[PDB]
């Protein structure tokens, strides 16, 4: 369940990131 372009998985999105994909408890793929 990685994330893709090199983002990560959070309830939110890395700083500067969007929202995408799909990840555990609530957390999606932000990829940047």
């Amino acid at each position: 369940k990685k994330c893709w372009n090199g983002g990560r998985c959070r309830k939110k999105c890395k700083e500067n990131e969007k929202p995408i994909g799909y990840c555990r408890n609530g957390k999606k793929c932000c990829v940047n």
